[PDB]
C-alpha cells in the first residue's frame, strides 16, 4: 500500500459532486483525493456569464495545481470535456503529475487540435433533445451558453446509471459557457517537452455508439497515449454507472505508474 | 387506499440544497408521484452567495415564489427538514389553502405561540461552535459573525453518522455557508397564527438517532406546538433522506394518504 493523491476533474455541466462514489471509495481505501469544481460548476461561486474566457473556467484547477506541496505528485483524472483542463495542467505543472488519465476525455495534441476535438464533442450535445442555448451577443451571433435538459441527461448521459443519480444530476447540472474553439486553442498549447513528458493513460468507456468510439479511436491515433484501457457497460458518466470498475482501474493505474 | 398522484415539495435545511433529496425524488418519481425539491437562497445551485442575502426573506424566496406560481387549484404535501421547518412554516401562513398537509422532518417547528426566536436560538446552539464548524466576520468583530460554515467532521459525526459513506462525500462537495440571520429578523419574517398556519394539517417525523438536533429539543417543540401526529423512523441520523431513504419515502406516502 502506497498512499496516493487523486485529483478528479468533471466534464461539462457537472461538478466535483459527480465523483462522489469514487471519492468515497478512495477515502475508505486510505487515499487522498481532491474533486475540483471548475468555473461555474457545482458550488463554484461564479456564474456562466461571468467567466466568458476559457482560462476563467480552468482557473480552479490551475490554482489548485499551483498550491500542491513540493514532493507531492498526483494522479490527474479528466473526464470527457475535462480532458482539456488536465491537458493544460500537464503542460503547466508536468513535474507535479505522476500520471494523467483521460476517462473518455478530449485528448488534443499536435496532430489533433482542440478545434477538432471540441467541434466533434459538442456535436453530440448541441441541439440534442431538450437541450437549449442562450444568446447574450444577440440572436444573430453564436449561442452564449449551453444548458443540458432532463431528457437529454436521462437518455444520453445517465441511461445506464441508478435512477437516483439521474435525479441528483437533474438538480445539480449548471450551464456551460460556449467558449470559442479559437480561445480554447490559444489557452491549451501543448509541447512535447512538458505535456508530452507526463505519463498518459486513456480509458475507453463508451457503450453502443460506434461513431463516438470512432472519435475516441481517432484521437488515440493522432495523439498516442502511453496506454489504453477499457471499461465496458458504461454510459456517459462512468463514475455513476460503473463506479467499482472505474475505482479499481484508477487504483491499478496509480499503483503501477509510480 | 388507492394510489392517487400527489405533488410533494421538499425543502432542505441549512448548508444543503435540493440535491440532498435525490434518493427520495427518485423513489417518488418512480412510484408515479410529482415531486419538486427546491434550492433556497444561496443553497445548492441557487445563484446567490450567502453574504448577498443577509435578510431571511431572500433566503426563503425561492419557496415563496414557487408557492405563488402554484396553479390556484392544486394542493401539495410540503416537507421541511430541520431549518427548512421555518421556511415551510412561512409558506403555511401565506399559502395555507395550497398545502394539503405539512411535514416537519426533525424540523424547527415554532407555533403561533413559541417564537422562532426561541427555537432559532436552540437550533443555533446545536451547530455553532460544534467540532470543526466555524464562523466569519465580513463586518468586523464589532458586529455578529456573518456566516456559518459546516466542517467535514461536524458533518461526518453529528449529521451523516448513520448514512452511506458516499453520501458524506457528496455532502462535503456540496454544502455551502449559511448566513447567520438575526433572530429579530427571523421573528419578524415568520409571523404565525392559529388562524392560517394553524389551519394546516401537520405531522412531525422524528429521527431516533438524530445527533444534530437532540431528541430532548425535538420533544419540547412538539410539546409547545402539538402536531396532528408524530411518527418515528428508527436508526435515522439527522439526514433521514440519506440514512433511511426507503422508510422516509413510505412514511411520506402514508402521511399523504391519511391527510388527503
Ligand atoms: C460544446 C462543448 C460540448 C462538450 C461536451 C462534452 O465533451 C461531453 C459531455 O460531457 O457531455
Ligand atoms: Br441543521
Amino acid at each position: 500500500f502506497v498512499k496516493k493523491h487523486f485529483v478528479l476533474v468533471h466534464t461539462a455541466f457537472h461538478g466535483a459532486w459527480c465523483w462522489y462514489k469514487i471519492v468515497a471509495l478512495m477515502r475508505s481505501s486510505g487515499h487522498n483525493v481532491t474533486a475540483l469544481d471548475l468555473g461555474a460548476s457545482g458550488i463554484n461561486p461564479k456564474q456562466a456569464l461571468q467567466i466568458p474566457n476559457f482560462s476563467d473556467y480552468l482557473s480552479p484547477l490551475m490554482e489548485f495545481m499551483a498550491s500542491l506541496p513540493a514532493n507531492e505528485k498526483i494522479i490527474l483524472v479528466g473526464h470527457a470535456l475535462g480532458g482539456l483542463a488536465i491537458s493544460k495542467a500537464m503542460e503547466t505543472f508536468p513535474e507535479k503529475i505522476s500520471v494523467a488519465v483521460f476517462l473518455s476525455g478530449l485528448m488534443p495534441g499536435p496532430n489533433i487540435d482542440a478545434t477538432t476535438v471540441c467541434t466533434k464533442a459538442g456535436s453530440a450535445v448541441l441541439g440534442q433533445l431538450d437541450n437549449c442555448v442562450t444568446y447574450e451577443n444577440g440572436p444573430t451571433n453564436p449561442p452564449t451558453t449551453l444548458i443540458a435538459g432532463p431528457k437529454f441527461l436521462a437518455t444520453n448521459v445517465y441511461h445506464l446509471s441508478p435512477i437516483e443519480d439521474l435525479a441528483l444530476a437533474t438538480a445539480l447540472v449548471r450551464p456551460l459557457y460556449l467558449y470559442l474553439a479559437e480561445d480554447i486553442s490559444k489557452e491549451v498549447v501543448l509541447s512535447s517537452k512538458r505535456y508530452g513528458s507526463v505519463k498518459r493513460v486513456f480509458i475507453v468507456a463508451t457503450e453502443n455508439d460506434a461513431l463516438k468510439k470512432e472519435f475516441l479511436k481517432l484521437m488515440i491515433e493522432k495523439n498516442p497515449p502511453d496506454e489504453v484501457k477499457e471499461i465496458e457497460g458504461s454510459d456517459h458518466v462512468t463514475m455513476m454507472s460503473k463506479p467499482q470498475q472505474l475505482f479499481t482501474t484508477l487504483l491499478s493505474i496509480a499503483n503501477k505508474y509510480k
